[PDB]
């Protein structure tokens, strides 16, 4: 006496451990919802999900699935259970479940200030995530307000790992102008001269950038388009110096630099008027032009700013590295199918 229950654009098939459904989003991968968690008494958060038809779909969910049962860690959200068909052939629509958290950076950054007290501890936290994923030699690639997640009473988890992979340094360059995927205004300005994104200094950028949005609420480098947002990285660093040109070997990269006019870095104090001095430290040494010179995450929990939480016992790493033999591109739907199939079987009863 009962029935499957549709949210707004479609049916949700997630009886009878979940009920209560109630729209939170959808943004192309897939559509979010809230559901009551029956057995253990507590609301949820639920993702589902219909990547089959897409290839790019397909890897997004792998990633994430097969990450996200593997960590195990306070600040990146895990994921409890997972509903789908009993076999590949049924199986058309995937359904990821975890904690319910209120809200993420991206939402509450509309409206609310964030105070110092707050901006030092969600860094504290991110970075405390960022040092168990770069522990397992994986890159998240896609750290962005909306990316993390809060609890009413300030636990922040990081998200979506839908771009992520091992990390990969001897791979890491490329042509200048080279397509990237990863949310323009949290790029690193290597992305756009001769990188790829295959370091840990990549995601470091990227966290920089979400300290200075939470210190004024609005993006640092609001770029419109891909060499948009190089311009708008070098209009508050100045010209990039010349007696230190670490990497940047092809000479398309270093000519477009060569061919810019001088110009003078912006002083942090001047954008962010009333914010603390040993924040604008780190946000200095996390947003370093050269990628080699950047501050790493160890390094980074261990700064003046964030003495306060502090403590390298109390910041676990991962028992065991990372690996995915998969490759990038190579790899058609259908196995893509088979092993988000068999990623998932744990949740079978049984
Ligand atoms: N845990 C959460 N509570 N509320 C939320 N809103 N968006 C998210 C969320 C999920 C998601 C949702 C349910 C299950 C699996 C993945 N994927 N995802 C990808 C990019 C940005 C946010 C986000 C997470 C939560």
């Amino acid at each position: 006496g009962a029935g499957p229950e549709m949210v707004r654009g479609q049916v949700f098939d997630v009886g009878p451990r979940y009920t209560n459904l109630s729209y939170i989003g959808e943004g192309a991968y897939g559509m979010v919802c809230s559901a009551y968690d029956n057995v253990n008494k507590v609301r949820v958060a639920i993702k589902k999900i219909s990547p089959f038809e897409h290839q790019t779909y397909c890897q997004r969910t792998l990633r994430e699935i097969k990450i996200l049962l593997r960590f195990r860690h306070e600040n990146i959200i895990g994921i409890n259970d997972i509903i789908r068909a009993p076999t590949i052939e049924q199986m058309k629509d995937v359904y990821i479940v975890q904690d319910l958290m209120e809200t993420d950076l991206y939402k509450l950054l509309k409206t609310q200030h964030l105070s110092n007290d707050h901006i030092c501890y969600f860094l504290y936290q991110i970075l405390r995530g960022l040092k168990y994923i770069h522990s397992a030699n994986v890159l998240h690639r896609d750290l962005k307000p909306s990316n993390l997640l809060l609890n009413t009473t300030c636990d922040l988890k990081i998200c979506d790992f839908g771009l992520a992979r091992v990390a990969d340094p001897d791979h890491d360059h490329t042509g200048f102008l080279t397509e990237y995927v990863a949310t323009r205004w949290y790029r690193a300005p290597e992305i756009m001269l001769n990188s790829k994104g295959y370091t840990k200094s990549i995601d470091i950028w990227s966290v920089g950038c979400i300290l200075a949005e939470m210190l004024s609420n609005r993006p640092i480098f609001p770029g419109k388009h891909y060499l948009d947002q190089l311009n708008h990285i070098l209009g508050i660093l100045g010209s990039p110096s010349q007696e230190d040109l670490n990497c940047i070997i092809n000479l398309k990269a270093r000519n477009y630099l060569l061919s810019l006019p001088h110009k003078n870095k912006v002083p942090w104090n001047r954008l962010f008027p009333n914010a603390d001095s040993k924040a604008l430290d780190l946000l200095d040494k996390m947003l370093t032009f050269n990628p080699h010179k950047r501050i790493e995450v160890e390094q980074a929990l261990a700064h003046p700013y964030l003495e306060q939480y502090y403590d390298p016992s109390d910041e676990p790493i991962a028992e065991a590295p990372f690996k995915f033999d998969m490759e990038l591109d190579d790899l058609p739907k259908e196995k893509l199918k088979e092993l988000i199939f068999e990623e998932t079987a744990r949740f079978q009863p049984g």
